[PDB]
């Protein structure tokens, strides 16, 4: 999973 | 939340 | 997977 | 990032 909320988990 | 994981919760 | 950082995919 | 997938990245 990518995530961005300001910064990988896919 | 932004996110990606294949698509805003923020 | 549950994920938050501000919102599954588990 | 938090998450949980059976346990932060933020």
């Amino acid at each position: 999973l990518v995530f961005f909320a300001a910064x990988l988990k896919a």
